[PDB]
């Protein structure tokens, strides 16, 4: 009778929102997401959680703020952001929706804390 579904995504294109192409935003997609993506533990990242296909029917009580570097890419594409501030908390809230839902000990939080770790690594070098 009652169908679990997924929320729709965060948006990725809003032509009224105020946007930016500044260097340290350049930097976020060719740097920073090209270098997550492309990481061995990039793939449960890469797209919304799923929870219909996933069997999580608790995801997204628990995750009210969803985020990913699906999405993320797709804002970085379309020059969704007005600043490198708004990039950088979409994969702070990534990171950290993956530590609420999970426990420490799990794979997938290993996963999230080594992408986090590269992450860090590169907005140490974020330019200007
Ligand atoms: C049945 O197979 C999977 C099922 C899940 C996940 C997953 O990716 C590792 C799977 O592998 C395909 C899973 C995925 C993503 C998550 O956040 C990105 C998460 O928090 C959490 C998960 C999963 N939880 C854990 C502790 O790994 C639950 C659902
Ligand atoms: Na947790």
């Amino acid at each position: 009778h009652h169908m679990s579904t997924n929320p729709p995504p965060p948006e990725t294109s809003n032509p009224n929102k105020p946007k930016r192409q500044t260097n340290q935003l350049q930097y976020l997609l060719r740097v920073v997401l090209k270098t997550l993506w492309k990481h061995q533990f990039a793939w449960p990242f890469q797209q919304p959680v799923d929870a219909v296909k996933l069997n999580l029917p608790d995801y997204y009580k628990i995750i009210k703020t969803p985020m990913d570097m699906g999405t993320i890419k797709k804002r970085l594409e379309n020059n969704y952001y007005w600043n490198a501030q708004e990039c950088i908390q979409d994969f702070n809230t990534m990171f950290t929706n993956c530590y609420i839902y999970n426990k420490p000990g799990d794979d997938i939080v290993l996963m999230a804390e080594a992408l986090e770790k590269l992450f860090l690594q590169k907005i140490n070098e974020l330019p200007t």
